[PDB]
């Protein structure tokens, strides 16, 4: 649980540089899934439930332009980089621990979550 | 230092209006608020070749914005140092000055449209 800033170049054009923070680490990278997820229920309004593969949302996070975030350690109190590739482990692991190949399903109607393998 | 640096700004309260911008030292990236600053004055006045601001009018304009922040990049810890709206602003008066220097009471600040460079000229009381 530390303060985390993301920062989100989603094209090459540099006016779409942006920003979020959270209180954690997890809400932080349940932001980024929520970014990708937001995109299919948008892509899709009328599916009640959109599936992915985890394969395609880091295809999502690789097309974006930057992504990187900023963890807060306590001890120095400064904050830490890491890269996109880093998040999308962060992200591999928190949608494998949130299950119990992985496919997320996206249930509009709860704004929850459900897997498979 | 001349570090990696990371500038965090927010127009309005509304958050869709964050963005942020990075520079290789701290100072270039307090040019880039005076510069944010100075080209929202150039928009503003299309028809003056010059403007000229007073510092202080630099600092009510960072003291509207919603919010505005950086991080220093800092290589005995390889991490990125936060500092807040106050920090910058004495920073930029810091910078201002020793270019003022090199070229109550405050300082005013003349560009031209075309340049990004400055001209300064020292202000014997500051104003109300």
């Amino acid at each position: 649980m530390s303060h985390t800033i993301l920062l989100v170049q989603p094209t090459k054009r540099p006016e779409g540089r942006t920003y979020a923070d959270y209180e954690s680490v997890n809400e932080c990278m349940e932001g980024v899934c929520k970014m990708y997820e937001e995109h299919l229920k948008r892509m899709n309004p009328n599916s009640p439930s959109i599936t992915y593969d985890i394969s395609q949302l880091f295809d999502f996070i690789d097309d974006l332009a930057d992504l990187s975030c900023l963890v807060y350690r306590a001890d120095t109190q400064t904050y830490q980089p890491y890269n996109k590739d880093w998040i999308k482990e962060k992200i591999y692991v928190l949608l494998r621990r949130q299950a119990q190949s992985l496919k997320v399903t996206i249930l509009q109607s709860s704004d929850s979550r459900a897997f498979s393998t």
